[PDB]
């Protein structure tokens, strides 16, 4: 699926992520948009043979098993296709334990040098929440 800027505010404040660890809404969904566009079945294959999945582009070499990321991690506990899902829960309740894990929102390339230090509540600005 392919969610819209207000259509995604609303269901990641309906799971829990506004102010989680301290980060307003904005702030993720600024990092979907530039980590997906949006897109929950975004796939894209790292270097080091890892690959990226969904929404929020969550990494296999530590958080979900995919089955051909060798001497990975599985952290989330899922299958890295429940990424992909257009229910977002697995994607939400994966982020939030990375998010948790001591580097805050830097783990997401794209927020740090995209969305970090702007006007992140723009892209919540005209939604109804
Ligand atoms: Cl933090
Ligand atoms: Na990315
Ligand atoms: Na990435
Ligand atoms: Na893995
Ligand atoms: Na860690």
């Amino acid at each position: 699926k392919v969610f819209g800027r207000c259509e995604l505010a609303a269901a990641m404040k309906r799971h829990g992520l506004d102010n989680y660890r301290g980060y307003s809404l904005g702030n993720w969904v600024c990092a979907a948009k530039f980590e997906s566009n949006f897109n929950t079945q975004a796939t894209n294959r790292n270097t080091d043979g890892s690959t990226d999945y969904g929404i929020l582009q969550i990494n296999s070499r530590w958080w979900c098993n995919d089955g051909r990321t060798p001497g990975s991690r599985n952290l989330c506990n899922i299958p890295c296709s429940a990424l992909l899902s257009s229910d977002i829960t697995a994607s939400v309740n994966c982020a939030k334990k990375i998010v948790s894990d001591g580097n805050g929102m830097n783990a997401w390339v794209a927020w740090r040098n995209r969305c970090k230090g702007t006007d992140v509540q723009a892209w919540i600005r005209g939604c109804r929440l």
